Order: C-alpha cells, then sequence, then structure tokens
C-alpha cells in the first residue's frame, strides 16, 4: 500500500509502506504539535524503526536540513530508498542495521528531534533503554525533542535522566509520548 | 503618526503611536523569530514600556491568552488603551506605572514571553537589573521567553542567572537581543 | 550648599548637597524617633534616593553598621562619595543606578533601616510598589523599620504585608511614614 506526506514542500506527495505498521491523523499531528513548538528549518533529525520513512520524510518536506533514517528489515530499506529517491529532497542518508545496536554504538553528530516508531513486538522497557541511550551516547543535545508513537496497549515509556515530558496525546488506539532534553 | 499590526487575526490594522520611539522590519522579524521556536497560543505575555502597544498587541493578534501592558507615561497609557479598543482582541490588560517598580513588587502569575522596547535614556545596567528581577520575583517560569529592543549605540545586555541566549540580531541601527529561561 | 549632620560622632560636620530636594528638624527629629524605639549600634542600613546622603550618614555618625546608598544621578552619586570621604567613617558602599531597578532586582543582605526620600515627581503608587518589593526580595527581615520623608501635598503610602506603621509625624510641610516588618 502507499500513504501521503501531509505537509512541506512534498505535501500530498505519495510514499510506499512496507508489508502493514499498523494513520494520517496520527502522523498530521505529531507535526502540528512539534512544528508549533520548533521551526524544522536547519534541524537535524533521526527516525529509527522507520518502516517507511514516513515520519523523516515529513520532516525533510517541512524543511530539516538531515534525516538519518535507522531500519533493520531490508525489504523496509528498501522501500525507505525508494521513497527517498521518489520525493527528490535532499538531506537524506540511510543506516540499514539492528537499531538498537546503531544507537549503543552512537555518534558525534547529535540530532534535534528524534521520531521513533517500534514494531508491535518491542517492550517498553526496551524503548526505555533507547531513550537513555539517546541521551548518553551522542544523539541528542539541550534543546532536542523525542518523539515515540506506541500502540495504547503497550506500557508507557519511562522518560530517563534529564527530559521533561510534553502532555501526553491519543488517537484512537495510537499513543504519542513526547519530551525534550533539559 | 500611526504603524500597522503586522500578521496574526488583526493582520494590516492601523494602531496610533505616541509622541515617538522611533520599525515595521523589526516588529516583523522579532515575531518571525519567536514564532518559529514557541507557539504563541494560549501564552500569557508582558510588554514593558509598551509605548504604543504595537508589540503586545501583536502577540494578542497572533493568538497570546493575555497581555500586561506596563507603561509609564500618561498620555502613552491612554494610546494603548485605544488601540486596545480599536483592534477588539480580549486578553489585555493596561497598568499604568513606574515600570521598573512594578517590575520590583512582582507577581504570582508567570508569563512565557517577555516583550520591551526601554526609552533611549534607561542604561543597559538598570535594563540588566529588570532582567534579574523577571527571573526572581515572578514574572517567568522555565521556558519563558525575554526579547529587549536596544538602539545599537546602547550598550549590550548582561542576561543573568540561568537564561540561555539566542543569536543576537540587529536591523539597522536596532538590537534585538533574546534569551530564555532554562 | 551645604547641610550638618546632627549627631553622633560626625554630629555637627558640614556635607554638601546636591542640586537641591528641597530640614535639620525633620532630620533630627526621624532619627530622634528611630533611635528611641531602636539601637544604631551594629545595624545595616539601606539609604535610598539617596541624593547628598544625609540620611544614610547620619545612620554611620550614629553607630550603623552599614550603608548602602542607592542614587540615580551622576552629580549627586559624586557628592555623596565625597561627604563619605569627607566624615572619614567606615561602611559606607554607594550604588549608583536607577532606584527601583535596584529594589527590583534585589539582595540575600537584608538591613535593619530603609530611609527614603523620593523625589518630587515619584508617586505615591510607585512608591508604594517599592514598599512591597522591599519585603519580598531580600531587603528586608523581621524587625526592619522603614522610613518614608514625603511633601504633605503627595498622596499617603499604602503600607503592605506585614507592615505594622508607626504614628504618623508632619513637620511644616513634610510628612513622615515610618513603619516596621512583622
Amino acid at each position: 500500500s502507499m500513504t501521503r506526506i501531509i505537509g512541506g514542500v512534498a505535501g500530498g506527495r505519495r510514499i510506499a509502506v512496507p508489508p502493514r505498521g499498523t494513520t494520517d491523523r496520527v502522523r498530521e499531528s505529531l507535526f502540528n504539535i512539534v512544528t508549533a513548538r520548533r521551526d524544522l528549518t536547519g534541524l537535524a533529525v533521526l527516525d529509527l524503526y522507520a518502516g517507511s520513512g514516513a515520519l523523516g520524510l515529513e520532516a525533510l518536506s517541512r524543511g530539516a536540513a538531515s534525516v538519518l533514517f535507522v531500519e533493520s528489515d531490508q525489504r523496509s530499506a528498501a522501500v525507505i530508498a525508494r521513497n527517498i529517491e521518489a520525493l527528490g529532497l535532499s538531506g537524506a542518508t540511510l543506516r540499514r542495521g539492528a537499531v538498537a545496536a546503531v544507537v549503543a554504538a552512537g555518534t558525534t553528530s547529535p540530532v534535534d528531534l528524534v521520531l521513533a516508531d517500534p514494531p508491535y513486538n518491542v517492550d517498553s522497557a526496551d524503548v526505555d533503554a533507547i531513550l537513555a541511550a539517546l541521551g548518553t551516547n551522542g544523539w541528542t543535545r539541550e534543546g532536542t525533542v523525542a518523539v515515540v508513537e506506541r500502540a495504547t496497549t503497550c506500557a508507557p515509556l519511562t522518560w530517563p535522566e534529564g527530559w521533561r515530558r510534553w502532555p501526553q496525546r491519543v488517537y484512537g488506539d495510537t499513543r504519542l509520548e513526547l519530551a525534550e532534553r533539559l
């Protein structure tokens, strides 16, 4: 199947989705929330468990300078690459690998916005460990926003350390947890 | 003379200016900067040395929930009141009094955005004392943005405390200094 | 012009006065009243809108441990400094700046006695806000005495909070308002 980029310069353009996931309201809202509180212009973005790439590509559409997509599934990575090419927007890099492993090894290049939509079978307590790692392994700096999409049946996240949680939002059966590094 | 509100629901509407200050680019750019990094929706605003009220009325036009205008000069207060009326927007309060003395006495009602364009004969070191007072006397909370408009010939401000300075902007012979409370 | 210190170790010594306010009985009586109820020995004093410094210097003469003089006018600050040096008494500090802005920014060092002779052009409502600020911003502690000298044509002060007013005194066309922090 396909979904559509919501807003920005590629708004209304179609992108492919790998096999299931499993909304437009959720993605629209996510970016209304973020862009209400931050300009995407010039921002570096990390899109974890990227899947189709819908979240990172939305960010690029709305003026982010860079997005690193991290995705473990090879067919999903192919779909991401195809979507990057179809949109024609600069600044995308694709890293195919086990997400928690990439996150574990860290970086010297922090981002300003982390987007994550883990698969159904990732427990919230392992996500919590990823959130700690974002803080300590170079991925974030003061002001970095992290957004995690989870089904409402998943246990809520436990934010670490020095993150200020934003208000929690629900949409049908999906929850968005949002926080910023102090 | 008159100037115009730049954007928001009253964009284009005229407002009166007291016996002069003495731009549209400065006011436009101020709000481009702030509204890139913060949603004005629902915010509480403090407009110090308000003069015509152009800054605080701009904030109201763009969706601020409240503005407290503070102004010492009686004719200027009269102009501000006329402008609140002319515009017809809710959420405005006018307090006529000596601005530093108002700030000194404090509040239990913090704001999210402080706008200040002090007259030419207020020294920067006195503004510095006001910026400290905003911190300690109830006017601010974590996340509050402060913006001070000064002629380029004035000495730069010394931010106190735990404010993080944003990049400094200059426009002709006006500087804007912007910061947020950590 | 010149005036004389009334009492204390510097009793009867001359001090210079800036371009005028515009008495000896007022200052004599002020200290008769205060020293009837409080010992000056070892006290910390604040002299706001100090002008010539005549009040704070009187306090030092009678045994105050310290006086912080606050005065905005540069020639007046020069006169205070000259008077401090002429008397030769220790414990004087001179802070030149906008008085309400100094008061706004506060302190971690309270005083026992506040003396204030605001200029004619300062409204009683702005003095009232200073009086509030004195209580909340670190300038006072339990027992601190505040004394404000005003022309009888000025409206009376509104004392805040947990101040107990002492009896009001009048001397020609000057009033003294005295109170103590509960």
